[PDB]
């Protein structure tokens, strides 16, 4: 038997006027944003913060996308203004060579490596961060498409793309031609029309994908019918029935509408927890290293507490 | 820059009399035994301590071995008179039909499926729990060869075995011939000859594996150049026999008469040394990254800060 509860999380750092925008957890430390700053915290060690002035030129330009590595050792910051710099061991750098660069993904593969889909086309390059710099290799494109890529997976040589109604599937692509055009297999799903905080998750090769009438949701892990038997957890499934946000854990599926959270089984679709917490919720989040989760609004910060997960689902393994 | 040390854990539940004989930790659920009792308790919360009575029958009957699925839902207990059970919420499921058998090697694929070397025979078997039994299934023999599989490594259909000297790999098994015989590659490491608490271990489709001369490891993440792309860690790189070794994500650790080494796994540097009544095993929890080391009195937790940091400069290609 599962037991999921929230608690608040105190961060006394922050001063009753400061608002939050942006909330990471890696390998146990906590990282939030407010418009300017930086803060990092060990969970096993509150008390100790530190923070890290974003360098930011100009009076308007304030922190709109924060990037993790899966743990932690990089953190890229983009600016409303179009700058990119790392954060690493206390120094920032910036990286010019990608200045005003309009991302619709971001997915890191490793903790020097990621994917990006580039606004409005269905491109995605991936990017190597050599520490002063980085290089860059097309890794697909289709002109007979439309719209960016919104959701990215990638599990050892195995790759999916969203981009609008398509999900789009390789196997393997590390022995393909580059760049990649046609998918191996692709699907079509009505898609959520409306903005969300994010429409699709991945975790440990598991992938989740909010559209129109429900999840879709599966696990690279594991011919020619792997997306067709993906999983659905439909819209008349949940209680109460707008999907803003989705955060994978290792059996179960959360979900943020609004201001309550849904828990939902990856084995059965069982609803297992739902609940309620001026105050605007901001996302959904997974520590990947720690395998805890979180979610946050524009003033507090909130631990999703979650006991016996394995143990709760192993009839259902079998 | 890395941040390692070595703190003592306190468990109330025991008191001057009773010692520790095997540790475990999985999901932040923390499992000790004695000879004959079975100790839960969840770090997050542990003035809790659960305990399940082995249901030993006879008076010379204790616990020998425990074995956890990686994420802490299943725990399976053998005694020493040849028992084999199940403890999953709070009962116990006897499984005899493997009563008596002798194992070399045992190594979890997922919550409810092991790989298992019989003692003294190169035969690698698949188990599959079902809740009240267990299936089988032949996954390697090889006659030519002598000697129980010691080492055990599966990631995403690649498997590593080590047997005496021999380290054997597949690339993919998921499609070949059962039950497999010849590997796509193979080594010869002279072994480590004197009894060791683990000589091999994974994490993550890392490997490591202690020889004679030194460790040998690598990551099955990644043509018939595999083995030979290996690294290894050299006796005379260590500072001052290895009874133990446990993978972290970047480093390896190494138990030595009653020292702890950390060891970069990127170039070789000893980041970590020191000395901690006898030491009975180094422990990982794979859900959460923790490590652990053990005696027959205390728990000890190896608490380690900033690794990937410490690495990133050579994680660049």
């Amino acid at each position: 038997s599962i037991k999921t509860r929230i608690e608040e999380v105190q961060l006394q750092f922050l001063t009753g006027n400061t608002e939050l925008t942006h909330l990471k957890v890696s390998n146990d430390q906590l990282i939030v944003t407010t418009q300017r700053t930086i803060y990092r915290i060990n969970l096993q060690d509150p008390a100790i913060v530190n923070h890290f002035d974003c360098p930011l030129s100009k009076e308007l330009e304030t922190i709109m996308n924060v990037h993790v590595s899966p743990m932690g050792s990089v953190i890229l910051i983009r600016t409303n203004f179009g700058r990119y710099m790392l954060l690493k061991d206390g120094e920032f750098t910036q990286l010019n060579k990608i200045k005003n660069l309009d991302l619709s993904s971001l997915h890191w593969i490793n903790e020097t490596t990621f994917l990006m889909g580039i606004k409005k086309t269905p491109k995605l390059y991936r990017v190597e961060l050599t520490g002063k710099d980085i290089t860059t290799k097309l890794w697909y494109e289709n002109k007979k498409l439309s719209g960016g890529i919104d959701g990215i997976a990638y599990w050892e040589g195995s790759l999916l793309l969203t981009i609008k109604d398509n999900i789009l599937y390789w196997r393997d692509v590390t022995n393909m031609k580059f760049p990649l055009v046609l998918p191996d297999e692709s699907e079509q799903f009505e898609r959520l029309k409306h903005h969300a905080i994010k429409k699709f998750d991945s975790y440990n090769g598991l992938f989740a994908w909010v559209t129109s009438n429900g999840i879709v949701f599966g696990d690279l892990k594991e011919f020619g019918k792997f997306l067709s038997s993906s999983k659905v957890l439909l819209n008349f499934e949940l209680p109460d029935y707008l999907i803003k946000d989705i955060v994978l854990t290792a059996f179960h599926i959360l979900l943020l509408r609004k201001n309550t959270v849904t828990m939902v089984s990856q084995l059965n679709n069982d609803v297992v927890f739902h609940e309620t917490i001026n105050e605007k919720f901001l996302g959904l989040v997974r520590d990947s290293v720690k395998e805890t989760f979180w979610c946050f609004s524009n003033i507090n910060v909130f631990e999703i507490i979650i006991e016996n997960e394995p143990n709760s689902v192993w009839n259902l393994l079998v």
